């Protein structure tokens, strides 16, 4: 991994993974979120189905948009 700054970030994923991978309820909330994929996400909700999804292809980068 290329990168001036190491960040391998990973953002709560561990309760919407005790969903399964189709049906992850997500709160109301928005909350932009990065993914290493470069992947502006609405919330960790979201950012963690996709991130089960492909399974850590996109994980956490950092928080906001990318």
């Amino acid at each position: 991994s290329e990168a001036a700054s190491l960040s391998p970030k990973k953002v709560d994923c561990s309760i919407y993974k005790k969903y399964p991978v189709v049906a992850i309820p997500c709160p109301i909330t928005y909350l932009p979120v990065c993914g290493s994929d470069y992947i502006t996400y609405g919330n960790e909700c979201h950012l963690c189905t996709e991130s089960l999804k492909s399974n850590g292809r996109v994980q956490f980068l950092h928080d906001g948009s990318c």
